[PDB]
């Protein structure tokens, strides 16, 4: 209730602008999809929301793949990010790798996209 109050509004901008990595923000998963990988473990890319912004530049550490494959981490769930790393590509784009996270509320217990977040412009 006041659902957006459940999310760390402003965390996406803090990660991408300030380079803040000590925060443990609470974010909503909007979408998850596999990337094209070949002969190596699958890799998942996530569209995440902090209630104000969405950002599609997240990938999951492969050690967390079971959370996706066993359906605990899925679209609409709310999770707390306990550890993440930022990397920057040759072309300037930043990628956030999610290393440790906790699902606070399952997709089924939330059920909808929270608020009206808008895409973050890098
Ligand atoms: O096949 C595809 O569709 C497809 C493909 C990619 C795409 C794929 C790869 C890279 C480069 N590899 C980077 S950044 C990377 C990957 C893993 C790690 C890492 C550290 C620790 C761990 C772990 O434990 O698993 O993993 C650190 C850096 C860029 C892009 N993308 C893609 C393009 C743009 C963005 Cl912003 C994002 Cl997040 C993904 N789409």
């Amino acid at each position: 209730s006041h659902m957006v109050g459940q999310l760390s509004r402003g965390a996406i901008a803090a990660i991408m602008q300030k380079g803040d990595t000590n925060i443990k923000p609470i974010l909503q998963v909007i979408n998850i999809r596999p990337i094209t990988t070949g002969n190596s473990p699958p890799r998942y890319r996530l569209l995440m929301s902090d209630g104000l912004n969405t950002l599609s530049s997240f990938m999951l550490a492969t050690q967390l793949n079971p959370l996706v494959e066993e359906e605990q981490l899925s679209s609409n769930c709310v999770c707390q990010i306990h550890r993440f790393i930022v990397n920057t590509l040759k072309d300037g784009r930043r990628v956030v790798i999610l290393m440790e996270l906790e699902v606070l509320k399952s997709a089924e217990a939330v059920g909808v996209k929270i608020g009206n977040p808008v895409p973050y412009n890098e």
